[PDB]
DNA sequence: AGTAACCAATAAATGGTATTTAAAATGCAAATTATCAGGCGTACCCTCTTTGCGAATTCGCGGCAGCGG
């Protein structure tokens, strides 16, 4: 249910990732390959239980939540 | 005050094939205490004595026994 559990870290490079961020520049900003990218925003997409950004980003920022 | 589905394009839509990461936790077998379980010994003198009293008045039957011509 709560997001805070995961890294901080991950948060803000996500919440910088739902700033448009492509993968490819994710992939060579972060030193991974692009596989391990997809593999992370998966990962990030199952666990907060959404099937798009948008929705999800909408919500953090209306309430503010962090 | 606004028609398109044209053909490329964009990466996001997944759920699937793995060698990693070390931290944890989870088990594992030692050391190291408590406590339990056995063995021995005892120097005034003491000497068959306790029992069962009756698996309790059955009875009827059988037979293997000792005495006996």
């Amino acid at each position: 249910r709560d997001v805070n559990q995961l890294t901080p870290r991950e948060r803000d490079i996500l919440k910088l990732i739902a700033q448009g961020l492509p993968n490819k520049m994710i992939a060579r900003r972060l030193d991974i390959t692009e596989s391990t990218v997809k593999v992370h925003v998966k990962h990030m997409l199952k666990k907060m239980k959404l099937k798009s950004r948008v929705e999800a980003a909408v919500w953090v920022h209306q309430e503010r939540i962090f």
